[PDB]
């Protein structure tokens, strides 16, 4: 089936919340026609298949994605399915056009290294930049706090899209950094 849109990391306001706009039944039926009528609103989306669910988010017009969690899918949308407009396997990164209704985060160009991920519990964590693809938490969390996340972005204090959040760094089942993948990535597989 189809990779589906089911809530958003809602971000407008001064509280950050995820919101659900699809139910598990709608979920299952909109992935398997390949048509979402919904409204898509905001910068990151909460996407399913059947067997998981992860966060998408759009920079430069662009919703972008894991491989691991999306594969070669196509994405619901209201005239049908949508193919990938890109797909590299190599750094986990699949990428469609930008759905109607959503915003996109502006790539970052500020070499800021105080960056912040945001969860699909709208959970916002500090992360500090240690690399080109890695970050430390500021306060380390078991991998159930960061599962389902992947997809999400880092931030950087602007509000401009850093990276998208692909793997955990753990010791003992808890995690002390994120590897993600840097929006220069993104701008040059673009
Ligand atoms: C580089 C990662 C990767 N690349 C892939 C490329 C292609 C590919 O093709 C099949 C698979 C890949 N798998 C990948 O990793 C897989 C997927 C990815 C994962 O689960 N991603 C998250 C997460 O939340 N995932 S998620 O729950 O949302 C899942 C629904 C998407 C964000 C994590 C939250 C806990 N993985 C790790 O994070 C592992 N850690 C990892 O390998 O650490 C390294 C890279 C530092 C060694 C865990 C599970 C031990 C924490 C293993
Ligand atoms: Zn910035």
């Amino acid at each position: 089936g189809s990779v589906v849109i089911v809530g958003r990391i809602n971000l407008s306001g001064d509280t950050a919340y995820a919101q659900q706009t699809r139910g598990e039944e709608g979920c299952q039926e909109t992935s398997q026609t390949g048509r979402d009528k919904n409204q898509v609103e905001g910068e990151v989306q909460i996407v399913s298949t059947a067997t998981q669910t992860f966060l998408a988010t759009s920079i430069n017009g662009v919703l972008w994605t894991v491989y691991h969690g999306a594969g070669t899918r196509t994405i619901a949308s209201p005239k049908g399915p949508v193919t990938q407009m890109y797909t590299n396997v190599d750094k986990d990164l699949v990428g469609w056009q930008a759905p109607q209704g959503s915003r996109s985060l502006t790539p970052c160009t500020c070499g800021s290294s105080d960056l912040y991920l945001v969860t699909r519990h709208a959970d916002v964590i500090p992360v500090r930049r240690r690399g080109d693809s890695r970050g430390s938490l500021l306060s380390p969390r078991p991998i159930s706090y960061l599962k389902g996340s992947a997809g999400g972005p880092l931030l950087c204090p602007a509000g401009h899209a850093v990276g998208i959040f692909r793997a955990a760094v753990c010791t003992r089942g808890v995690a002390k950094a994120v590897d993600f993948i840097p929006v220069e990535s993104l701008e040059t597989t673009m």
